[PDB]
Order: structure tokens, then C-alpha cells, then sequence
């Protein structure tokens, strides 16, 4: 399935906390999408962010994979919102998520495609 | 009367202050709300500082990823004009060094506050 | 008129100069493999904190987007970027994911307008 999470968040957090978020994100991907964690990936990007016209700690989480998302979107949102709430104090009302299934031909990994 | 949930992820490579980045995020959300037509409480924006190039040269540039649950069809031109005027005014980025993408998402692929749509 | 773009999110500890070199080479790769002139090839290099397989390690995610012109070139594109990131940033091929997306022109904005 090759799940990936690009997490763009604007909290003032330590680098350690960013690493813990990346770690928990890969665990979340494996547990909810159901694949072995060795193929789960995550990048955490620090941003300057706003929600509803206000500058507030917030996030956008871009989930992409070679299928495996259909029906699992709700569970992933609840896990990620609890995580960013727990590690960065970001409110659920200030987090957007996106889920996108990609065909193998448009998925690159280790010099090749699927 | 119809909920659209617009988002703009702005990746730009200008040398600008954090305050100017906040102003960009703020104006971006106003632009989204005014042009896509939704209440601004549902418009969101993240500004990401990058190292960037255009046309083989290293130059002030940006990539603006606009996403929503519909509401984009026909509004892309107006959005391109307002964002290019914004990044030019605040960061000095030329219109010829900004790319934008527009993507309409189905509700089931949109997460918010522990649930989906 | 393909307008290729590469958004490179990588978590290596590299200099700003090296990041410019990656962006510079990225546009050349776009121009050479998609077959277009480089004047419309564009790239952003974004520094992240990243992991692969539950561990924190240098890794990358590469978002390749254009108005078509990708169909069939993805294999070649993955090979060049994986070699580029290995050579300039020491990132292993097994810690790089890539995505390819063809956009219709009406959903492609540039210089105050669309296509």
C-alpha cells in the first residue's frame, strides 16, 4: 500500500516532539491502514499557519497511498487529531486532512515505479 | 449556503520575515473566503519556507496548492490573479515564478476534527 | 507546454547551497526526462523531519506534477531523483517515495492566469 503522511503544522514545538509526531504517525498509518510499518512513511514540515482568518497553531495532513484508504478516513482523522492534540496542543477544529489513493504507475520508490 | 472547506498550502522561497508570512496566511484565507464564497471560519492556510527555482535559475518563487470540496470550477483564474498579486506585494515574487494547482476533493476524502465528511 | 513542477520534501541535514543544487538539478531532470525546455521547469526544496519504517532517518517525499507529459516517464523520473538525492544528500533509495499527478490545464495556475 505504501502509505505516506505529509504533516504540515504550525505549532511551536521542539525537534524532539516533531520526531515523536513522525514516529506516532507511522504507527497510526500501520495500525489503521493495516500494513507493516516498514512501508509507512511520514514527513513533518514546520509552517506558519492560520485557520478561520486567525493565526493559530494548526495543521494540514496529506495522506497518500496505493489504495487502502476507502473507509479508513474517519479512523485516521480521529487518530491524527488526537495525536496533534496530545503532542502539540492543536485543536481538532484547526486540523484539515486529505486522503488520496494513487495508482501504482504514479508511485515511485527506490528508482522504480509500481 | 454550501460548505466548501478551502485550503491553501503556500510553499515559497522568498527571504521574508515571520510577520510577513503571517500576513500572507491571513490574506490567503480572506482571498479563499471571498472568491470561493464560503464563511471564512472554514478557510485555512499553511505557509512553508522553501529553497526554490524557476526556469533552471534559483529565484524567488512559489507553489500554491489550493484544495477544497468543490467550489473551484470557474474560480481558478480569479484565484491565480489574487495570489500572484499577494505574493508580489508581500514577497516580491514575480508572476512568472509562481505555479498554482487546484484540486477538488470528495467529502469522504476530507478529514476535520476527528471525523470526515 | 507541460509546466513540470517538483516539490521535494526531504529530511537530510544539508547546506543551503546543496539544497539550491538539488533544485537546480531537479529542473534539469524535469527538462531532460519530460522532454520540455527548462524555462518552465520549477522546483521547491522543503526541509522536514522524516521517518521510514517507524524510525527517524534521512528520507524524502517528491511530489511531481505537470499538465500531462508524465505517462510513461515515471520510471525514468524515479531513477534520476533517487540518484540525485543519494548523491547530494546521502538518502537511500529505500527511503524515498515519489508521486506523479497529471493536472488539467484549467486546474493549473501561472502568472495571474490559468491554462
Amino acid at each position: 500500500h505504501m502509505p505516506h503522511a505529509l504533516i504540515t503544522l504550525s505549532a511551536d514545538i521542539t525537534e524532539e516532539i516533531k520526531k515523536e509526531i513522525a514516529h506516532e504517525s507511522m504507527k497510526i498509518l500501520s495500525e489503521v491502514i493495516g500494513k507493516p510499518i516498514s512501508y509507512c512513511a511520514t514527513q513533518v514540515v514546520t509552517s506558519v499557519g492560520g485557520f478561520g482568518g486567525k493565526i493559530v497553531k494548526s495543521a494540514f495532513i496529506d495522506i497518500k497511498s496505493i489504495s487502502g484508504l476507502k473507509g479508513k478516513q474517519e479512523g485516521l482523522s480521529d487518530r491524527y487529531c488526537k495525536l496533534l492534540e496530545q503532542k502539540a496542543g492543536i485543536e481538532g477544529g484547526n486540523i484539515y486532512l486529505n486522503f488520496t489513493e494513487m495508482t501504482g504507475n504514479n508511485w515511485g520508490y527506490d528508482h522504480s515505479t509500481f
